[PDB]
């Protein structure tokens, strides 16, 4: 379904880049509900991450209408905003795919 496909389970990182590590966003290792909503009263899209364990935001961002958005590999997604790298590590290549299908057609939206 379309709203199912604006979600899915992935372990928010970030990269450490002086370290050259990526690390849980937030501090926190496991999996969040990852999740693109489309705040309409401005037209615009947010990404939001809550931890599946304790339930904290772990990432909460407006969507760039010019992000680039690269899918890493069939697990692991990432892009840039202000020299800062996150990536996203799927549980499964189906969820990642479903959740790049998602945050394409938001950057359709936010372009248009």
């Amino acid at each position: 379904s379309e709203q199912s496909i604006c979600q899915a389970r992935a372990a928010v990182m970030v990269y450490d880049d002086a370290n050259k590590k990526w690390v849980p966003a937030g501090g926190s290792t496991g999996f969040s509900r990852v999740h693109i909503y489309h705040h309409t009263g401005n037209n615009t899209f947010r990404v939001v991450g809550r931890k599946i364990q304790d339930h904290q935001v772990v990432i909460n961002c407006a969507i760039p209408k010019g992000l680039k958005y690269n899918q890493a590999t069939q697990t692991f997604h990432q892009w840039r905003d202000a020299r800062q790298v996150y990536g996203l590590n799927f549980g499964s290549k189906e969820d990642a795919n479903v959740f790049a299908s998602a945050m394409m057609h938001a950057l359709e939206v936010l372009n248009s």
